[PDB]
């Protein structure tokens, strides 16, 4: 009525600090930060083909401004555009520039083939001291000047290009529009002038504007461009009575169209990730990320909270079941080699040892939980404007609403999830302690009594062997019944 095994759990000295449903604070043995809060800061080049686009924006590397030679050909999975890009050419403005730049970036190539266009009488190739390409006038490259003839003639102009090609077609043209009236007949004559770009089921049709505006690059006019695509089967009708900027051919472009555009001025290194941000890459595999809700890739999902703490172990008490933290007063910090085990003393000495099957069943039903579920990937690329330089009312006020909306919500799911594990976590620990209480307690028979504090007092000699075979579930109780049935009643 003498030797004691008692049941418990490990500890540390300072654990980690988790909530659950139940409770705000609690201390665990360990915990995993579930929320990427640090970024490199560079951007990798490497799986996703990264384009720097340099001094040059995207639409002026689709248009051909000077500077912007090496966007020619290139293909990119994100199209990295440099927000202190420079106008290097003709004062322009596209309407619906916000779905011309979506598409070309979307398309994720600047892939030009050339067409020639038989222009009646009239000259081309015009050119402007505003676009000068190492200080010599020029135009964009990919757009042809239309003027007059010599001999003061302007006529009409009816060219179709029809594809029977094998992909859909991107033709960029524009309407050049001057400053008085004398503008229009020193360059066009016909006044006013006007285009008609069409195709089988559609139509387009330009009246160009003329009056006093600024003086960017020390001109008072102006060129608009639009744009035309053309799917196999149609064609495009190129009518102008004047001010028809022309294109020098097509663009082609992919049937899927899977890549996206990132504007940052973060630089370019050498890492790897497969995860881009404005602020850099990110390089993890947290489930959450607070850095920014402008993330193309393979990225964690965007939420409000700056840290949210996952549970991997058992509550902490150094020195549901109500075993630990209950009839447990505490753990063991010397239990260095199992989450639970056994204490005991009898007349040779003392000792602890772990416990492997509870301990692993805790640490399977627990080590990494959360990959089961938040699935792994989350791949979006091409997604909508997040961030705005000025207000333009309705149409912007959706794009904010949306994805202020969702970002709500996948907050509301991450918090709610990690409380939701980590009670499920604490009670599994908890579980497991009084499935091994409750397993050497049905071992022992009649032959020990529960002394309240997960410890057996255990009423007959037990000797190194005795406590071992009680260990490792070998313990026979009819051996030492007569023994400690005697003890225990007189
Ligand atoms: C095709 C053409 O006529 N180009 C000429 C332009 C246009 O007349 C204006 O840009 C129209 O406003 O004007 C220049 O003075 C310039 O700006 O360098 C000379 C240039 O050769
Ligand atoms: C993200 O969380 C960290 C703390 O984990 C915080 O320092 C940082 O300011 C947060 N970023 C925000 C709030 O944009």
């Amino acid at each position: 009525g003498n030797p004691v095994i008692c049941m418990g759990h490990h500890a540390v000295a300072n654990g980690t600090m988790v909530k659950t449903l139940a409770d705000d604070q609690v201390e665990v043995v360990t915990a995993q930060e579930l929320v990427e809060s640090q970024n490199l800061p560079e951007l990798c080049p490497s799986p996703l083909r990264l384009v720097d686009g340099q001094t040059c924006d995207i639409i002026n590397g689709a248009l051909g401004s000077p500077g912007c030679d090496h966007l020619n050909g290139a293909e990119w999975d994100v199209f990295i555009e440099r927000p202190n890009a420079v106008d290097t050419c003709y004062p322009f403005d596209v309407p619906e520039y916000q779905s011309l730049r979506s598409i070309l970036a979307n398309n994720g190539k600047f892939e030009f083939i050339a067409e020639e266009f038989q222009w009646n009488t009239v000259k081309q190739n015009g050119k402007s001291g505003a676009c000068k390409r190492a200080n010599v006038n020029d135009f964009f490259n990919r757009l042809n000047w239309l003027v007059k003839s010599d001999g003061n003639a302007y006529p009409l102009q009816n060219l179709t290009k029809i594809n029977n090609g094998d992909y859909a077609r991107l033709y960029i043209w524009g309407v050049h529009h001057p400053s008085t009236d004398t503008e229009q007949t020193n360059l066009y004559k016909n006044n006013p002038g006007g285009v008609t770009v069409s195709t089988k089921t559609s139509q387009t049709s330009v009246v160009p504007n003329i009056g006093s505006r600024p003086l960017v690059r020390g001109q008072s006019s102006r060129v608009s461009f639009y744009w035309t695509i053309v799917e196999p089967g149609d064609l495009i009708v190129f009518n102008t009575i004047g001010n028809l900027i022309a294109p020098r051919g097509h663009y082609k472009l992919n049937n899927q169209k899977k890549s996206t555009i990132l504007n940052t001025a973060i630089p370019i290194g050498s890492c790897v990730s497969k995860c881009h941000t404005d602020k850099g890459s990110l390089s993890t595999t947290k489930p959450f990320q607070n850095i920014s809700r402008i993330a193309v890739g393979d990225c964690p999902r965007y939420v409000k909270q700056g840290s949210l703490k996952l549970a991997t172990g058992m509550r902490n008490i150094p020195e549901l079941f109500g075993a630990i933290a209950g009839f447990i007063e505490n753990g063991w910090q010397g239990l260095i080699d199992g989450w639970y085990g056994f204490r005991h003393q009898n007349a040779e000495g003392t000792g602890t040892a772990a416990d492997l099957k509870s301990t692993q069943a805790a640490i399977d039903q627990i080590n990494g939980k959360l990959n089961r579920l938040i699935e792994k990937t989350n791949d979006k690329y091409h997604q909508i404007e997040k961030e705005f330089e000025q207000v333009e009312g309705r149409i912007q006020d959706l794009e904010k609403y949306v994805e202020d909306t969702k970002i709500d919500l996948w907050s509301y799911n991450a918090e709610l999830l990690v409380a939701l594990e980590n009670q499920h976590t604490i009670d599994v620990t908890d579980s497991e302690m009084n499935k091994l209480f409750e397993r050497v307690r049905r071992q022992l028979r009649e032959n020990a009594e529960d002394k309240g504090n997960g410890c057996f007092e255990i009423f007959h000699k037990c000797d190194n062997n005795c406590i071992e075979s009680i260990r490792n579930g070998t313990y026979d109780h009819d051996i030492y019944r007569d023994e400690a049935i005697n003890n225990r009643f007189q």
